[PDB]
């Protein structure tokens, strides 16, 4: 039984981040990974997605070429040209991450880990046993898919994982789901040329975001050529002579339901949710607490109900973002190996960017959350809607919407929500400001940068 | 002699901003303008420049089309197509600004204003006299040009004003100057297809910016095809049979000077400086203080040496930016008509974006200024240099450089400097943070947004 100071299960965003900071602090650490280092983000997440988003953005701007005095671009997009370059980039990143580990003297145990029946917390990878006074579970999650029992022919559709395996652009695609992953996929496919439909259970996408955003995003999707099928869901899917045939039910409130068949579908993409990767961990062997979805339960310090065992990242089911897994993993390493018992991550004011077209940026409370926390009487919001200067000379147009949520008489900025060109790189700084507890006065007393879209946020009235 | 509560001379950024805020406070105001409302920024500055920058950005991205799986774009840029659309946009803005004035009940006195010999401060516009207890001078400035006496044939070149009158793309252009206007002009002309040369007196451009920026910007200019002629200056210009012939002297330190002739130049653009517009104001009639450049001297409250007379904007020669003129103008209106005697603009931490390729963003002190203000021992800087993810799949590359200047043990962020894709919309928020007095810890405790370039600033080490 080989012993280490720190055993990290899962070589993804949180695991690697935690292991590397620990090693820096003098801990003898080891990382267990059954697949490719970098985890979900690097291999089938953030990275390949951003590359594809940059590709879609190229398509959109190509539509404006003539408006800007250039000759019209004619071409059909060649998917496998970009797919190959994308795959290669991911390969380079994998090699880099391995190198980072070796340089830090972190041992890499290749294989699938599971807890043993042994008294003191111990795991087994390929017959060999390993243990440590501190063990971190950062196994992440996977795409959720419907059961054939509930939706016949469900296994005929793909998930976001399959999306990155596609070698050709699907002629016709149907995406099911209304979360950020669904929105992003629909946006990329549509911009690249696929006749795309997005099937959502209600009337708007991203319903957990501020109402101004969900409303605006749904509209922009439609303006971009995406067919948004509201109040609908798949009843069954079947393989026809040429492609799939999707049977769906549309039940608009105050109306009679109606069944519809969508034929000649080349790609059915399920983007309905994520499930934690805890099934084959043998967590029961140690009695580690989980909820009914399989998420590991942790306190504010990432502690599980068992001493010496922690969890961070997607596996805990809260704030499923790479930077959050990373920050939580680092804060943990500092608390354990630098003995800063107050070291933990504040899950409030975590910023998010959704790579739609245009992109969405958000941080803090939505107007509704602020109203429930401070009371309608104490919440004031400021907002604006304009057409970015970039479209002053184009026939095609997109909008830019911004909303600031303030609380109390001091007008503390508790939330910022926006969608528009450049909003993806615009958010970070304001997020710092909001984390610092800025008030509207602080924003107002900052000289604007002109001409930009960002200056609108410091000149709201 | 018609009397008002507030008389504003100049209908540009600062003048209009001040007049409108004053009216809001109940003041009976009037604005004197001899030309087009909107001033320099709207008519021959920020606006038309940004439109042209967006056009140049289109050209750059078109070079990457093939790399992103699209068929190569072939076309020659058609200048007058964009010039006409640009002119029209400026026309719309002019109409809008006039409307804004009327709606606020601000009187517009068309004509050139000058102070009279009259005791109490009075001005005359087209024979009629006007007065007020408070008069604001916001006449801005104009492009500086060499005297024929010093540089023969100087009048053969154009200024930034002339640049916006160009109806065709110059085949060969030479820009003289090393400030932001020169850099921007060179960048646009070069990207649009003109064989461009930038003539600078020393070895780098933007020498008043942080050394990392001036160095990087000079390199990027060269990588973009701009011929940077260092340690050179024009000796004389003459009109030949086809275009201009520029005679220049290149005096590299530690070398013998050498004269060179640049033939077939279609456009010689002087971007050497700006002179204040105070010459025909008859300021002497009231003994208003100015420096030897013609700039009106003011205290921290925009007061001139004469009671009841103020000045803001480019005419005062400090921080020549539209947002600064606007903020100073508004702060003044609040002090005068809302009686907030402490109302004034803080000229520290004013953010600036230079629309180069890639764009530059800066706010606060450069490393050298921080060292002179706090001492080498108390100044710490953090920086990084990387290739934006957007170029992971392109043959063409640009870099992204970022530098954070911290002071004292607390590591207060006193300066942020960067250049790279997206930096134009990235700065505003960090500027708010810096204005609030953030420390490196505040930046470090803000969760990153991934994948973006902006996340690099909150993960510096
Ligand atoms: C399509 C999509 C796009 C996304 N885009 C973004 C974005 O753009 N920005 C963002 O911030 N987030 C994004 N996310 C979410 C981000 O990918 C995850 O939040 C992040 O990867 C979670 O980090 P993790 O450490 O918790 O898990 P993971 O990264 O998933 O790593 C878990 C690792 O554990 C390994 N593992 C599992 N079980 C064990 C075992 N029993 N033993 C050994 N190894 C094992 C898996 O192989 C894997 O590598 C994206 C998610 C996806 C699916
Ligand atoms: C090429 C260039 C690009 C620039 N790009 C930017 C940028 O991108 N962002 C930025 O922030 N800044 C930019 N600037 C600087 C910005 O244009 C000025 O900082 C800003 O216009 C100054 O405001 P002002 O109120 O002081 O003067 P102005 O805008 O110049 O207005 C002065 C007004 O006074 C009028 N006037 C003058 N004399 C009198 C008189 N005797 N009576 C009656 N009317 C009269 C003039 O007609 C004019 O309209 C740019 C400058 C230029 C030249």
């Amino acid at each position: 039984v080989a012993s280490y100071d720190y055993l990290v299960i899962g070589g993804g965003s949180g695991g690697l981040a935690s292991a590397r900071r620990a090693a820096e602090l003098g801990a003898r650490a080891a990382v267990v990974e059954s697949h490719k280092l970098g985890g979900t983000c690097v291999n089938v997440g953030c990275v390949p997605k951003k590359v594809m988003w940059n590709t879609a953005v190229h398509s959109e701007f190509m539509h404006d070429h003539a408006d800007y005095g250039f000759p019209s671009c004619e071409g059909k997009f060649n998917w496998r040209v970009i797919k190959e370059k994308r795959d290669a980039y991911v390969s380079r990143l994998n090699a880099i991450y391995q190198n980072n580990l070796t340089k830090s003297h972190i041992e890499i145990i290749r294989g699938h880990a599971a807890f043993t029946s042994d008294p003191k917390p111990t795991i087994e990878v390929s017959g060999k046993k390993y243990t440590a006074p501190h063990i971190l579970i950062a196994t992440g999650g996977m795409p959720s898919t419907p059961h054939e029992s509930q939706i016949p022919g469900a296994s005929l559709g793909i998930t976001s994982d399959g999306f990155f395996q596609l070698e050709e652009l699907p002629g016709r695609s149907v995406i099911v789901g209304a979360g950020y992953i669904a929105v992003e996929m629909a946006g990329i496919l549509s911009a690249l040329g696929s006749k795309t439909s997005l099937m959502i259970r209600h009337d708007k996408v991203l319903r957990s975001f501020d109402s101004m955003i969900s409303t605006n995003c749904t509209e922009e999707l439609e303006n971009a050529g995406v067919e948004v099928l509201k109040f609908s869901q798949v009843k069954e899917v079947k393989k026809t002579l040429s492609g799939l045939e999707v049977s769906m039910v549309t039940a608009v409130p105050g109306r009679l339901p109606v069944m519809t068949m969508i034929p000649d579908v080349d790609c059915l993409l399920w983007a309905i949710g994520r499930v934690p990767n805890t099934k084959d961990l043998s967590l029961n062997k140690l009695g580690i607490q989980t909820d009914d979805k399989g998420h590991i339960i942790v306190d504010e310090f990432q502690n599980t109900n068992v001493k010496g065992i922690y969890a961070v990242g997607d596996v805990c089911g809260k704030a499923l973002l790479t930077p959050v897994a990373i920050a939580a993993g680092r804060k943990l390493a500092h608390r354990l190996f630098e003995y800063k018992e107050d070291s933990k991550l504040d899950y409030n004011n975590i910023p998010t960017v959704v790579f739609s077209h245009p992109p969405i940026g958000t941080v803090g409370l939505t107007e509704d959350e602020a109203i429930h926390k401070y009371g309608i009487e104490n919440v004031k919001t400021y907002s604006t809607s304009f057409t970015p200067m970039y479209h002053a000379v184009t026939k095609r147009k997109t909008k830019c919407v911004m909303k600031m949520v303030c609380a109390n008489k001091e007008e503390k900025v508790v939330g910022i929500h926006m969608q528009g060109l450049g909003c993806d790189e615009m958010l970070q700084g304001f997020a710092v400001a909001v984390k610092m507890g800025a008030t509207k006065a602080d924003f107002d007393n900052t000289v604007a940068i002109h001409p930009t879209s960002s200056e609108e946020l410091v000149t709201l009235r």
